[PDB]
């Protein structure tokens, strides 16, 4: 594949097109107004200059990426596209109204995916007339960065669009690994409910936070303390993350802590809003 | 602190012996038999004969360290030290019954500290005259290099207790942190359910072995895979603990696959006997 449409302009979908376009992959990305597709560019061009001060790459590196990028609000750009990796917002009734029209919109060979942690290929791919090239595409935030993602099929995603999303994915020097599509794939189901334990033994008394953190550092030799990294991913992703298991499973297994929803509650989100289980400043 | 008595010369007791001898500490390891109480002088042998290999220590530290070192096979030689370290068989019965012996031989400043991962420090310390000096001192395999020790406070332990043990800890090079006991205490609690739910994944059809390891290696930036990680620990190990904290909490949440038990039953229990969720060799 050598063409790439990406819709969104949010930081997941700014940070997949950095991973795709720094690999030589021609990419569009669409988002709903002017300002957002643009943000989504500078957002792209400032991680590109902190890539250029740690000399990782050269400044005509930067330009060669950004060569290959561009911005539309058009959703018929889609059209020529072989791939179309979709970072939008994470509701069911949308994804099937936006997959539905690029069903419509695109060549009968493009990929449909979505970048989604939350949602059901499965039900978005039944929205469009080719189940069969519909599937999950998840990267890890920074995309440019993290080396994994999930590749989710969905009940009635082919092995040929399976294995055309594999090679896409180590084109782009990505690790992939195939999902069977199942709540919280393999990272999230994990790691979420990590950081929620951590929290019950916060809420239970057994020990203080910077303990907890640096019992897991530690002791496990994981890089960082589960509370510290529910800030970074934001306690309101990790509570919805844990009532998506929950909902899905319906096993109480994955029931958030109390103190967990508490914090999300209070907006004490973690790093983006200053406050989580530490208190940051800006 | 000065000597240190440390029951069990198996692989956890002989690192322990070797994280509190390095650091300047007069050992005595006690085992049931003088070939397992040989077995570990020749393990902590070998180590530092390795670190002396690799030039972090010279041929006259190493055995600066053995001479600080004795082996016995009878508890009476804990009289003297200041200090005890259980790191024998995980059984209440029978701890119960060595901490009341060390009750009446030890003088009555020795703190007896178990490295338990998973009975009771309070129930241990009942069966003495002394509970307010009996606590958890947790160590990490390998003891000599892995900084964390959890000093875990039964509900009678004293502050005085707590506070020799902090500074212990931290004059044999460890960070400890405080813990109130309660099931898995802090690392065993978040690390060991993490790795039942990778075999769940595995149990689901949801991904294969080595997908499940690289996710969480490139996604989550684990120094491991977990499947990988409880060959290393040893699956029986795991399940063990697991059941534990089933059998204590009463909540199902933390209930072992069925996958788990059966691969235990198989004695495929990782490293140690050639095969766990991977095959290894030589």
């Amino acid at each position: 594949m050598k063409k790439v449409f990406v819709l969104g302009a949010g930081t997941m979908g700014a940070g997949i097109v950095q991973a795709f376009a720094a690999k030589g992959c021609e990419v569009i990305v669409r988002d709903i107004k002017e300002e957002f597709v643009d943000r989504g560019i500078a957002t792209i061009t400032k991680s590109l200059s902190k890539l250029v001060a740690k000399e990782k790459i050269t400044e005509a590196d930067k330009e060669e990426i950004l060569s290959r990028i561009s911005g539309t609000t058009d959703m018929k750009l889609a059209a020529d596209c072989d791939l179309v990796v979709e970072a939008a917002i994470e509701n069911m009734k949308i994804k099937k109204e936006i997959f539905a029209e690029l069903d419509g919109i695109c060549k009968p060979e493009t990929i449909l995916a979505s970048n989604t942690s939350s949602l059901s290929i499965t039900e978005v791919a039944s929205a469009t007339k080719r189940a069969d090239k519909v599937i999950g595409m998840h990267f890890f935030n920074p995309a440019p960065v993290m080396k994994l993602v999930e590749v989710i099929r969905g009940a009635a995603t082919s092995q040929e669009t399976f294995d055309a999303v594999k090679e896409m994915s180590e084109s782009i020097g990505k690790t992939p690994v195939e999902v069977a599509e199942a709540p919280g794939f393999v990272v999230n189901r994990i790691l979420i409910p990590m950081i929620n334990e951590a929290t019950f033994i916060l809420q239970e008394g057994v020990a203080k936070e910077e303990d907890i953190d640096a019992a897991m550092k530690l002791g496990a030799n994981h890089p960082m303390g589960p509370l510290a990294l529910g800030d970074l991913i934001g306690l309101d992703v990790c509570l919805a993350i844990m009532d998506v298991l929950y909902n899905e499973t319906g096993d109480t297994k994955y029931r958030a802590s109390s103190l967990l929803r508490k914090y999300v509650r209070a907006g004490w989100l973690g790093r983006k809003t200053g406050k989580g289980f530490y208190d940051y400043s800006k």
